[PDB]
């Protein structure tokens, strides 16, 4: 498969999130199955939160939770997990920026912010940073 399908159907898989980790299955397992287009497909995620609603930017924040555990469990190390670590603070920042949307997603947020960081996807310091991030915007 080349890296313009991989980019189509995993945008069309990205589609079908909802809120339940059921939606999340399977664009994961694509995700995984084509880690040899793991920057192509990357990069179909921020584009979906950068034109995404609110909504869809915190089902796309639970897909990453998703993402992560699977890859874990498929037993990688690298890839989407160093990606997803490095852009963390991104992460929230769009999901949860400043003013009202901040507040309507912090517990939501929080809850992935602690998976990532029982998982070790993010070490003390980033999950402190992030977590500091949700509150300032939940506040303002």
């Amino acid at each position: 498969m080349d890296p313009f399908e991989g980019r189509m159907t995993f945008l069309q898989l990205l589609g079908k999130l909802n809120a339940s980790q059921f939606s999340q299955i399977k664009p994961a397992q694509f995700a995984i199955k084509h880690l040899d287009l793991e920057e192509d497909l990357y990069s179909c995620i921020w584009e979906e939160l950068e034109s995404g609603s609110f909504n869809t930017r915190v089902n796309i924040m639970y897909f990453v939770d998703t993402l992560c555990e699977m890859c874990l469990k498929n037993g990688l190390t690298g890839g989407y997990l160093n990606m997803i670590s490095r852009d963390i603070c991104k992460l929230v920042q769009n999901v949860a920026p400043i003013g009202a949307a901040g507040a309507a997603n912090a517990p939501e947020v929080r809850k992935v912010l602690q998976s990532l960081h029982e998982k070790k996807v993010i070490d003390d310091n980033q999950y402190k940073d992030a977590m500091a991030t949700v509150e300032a915007h939940e506040q303002a």
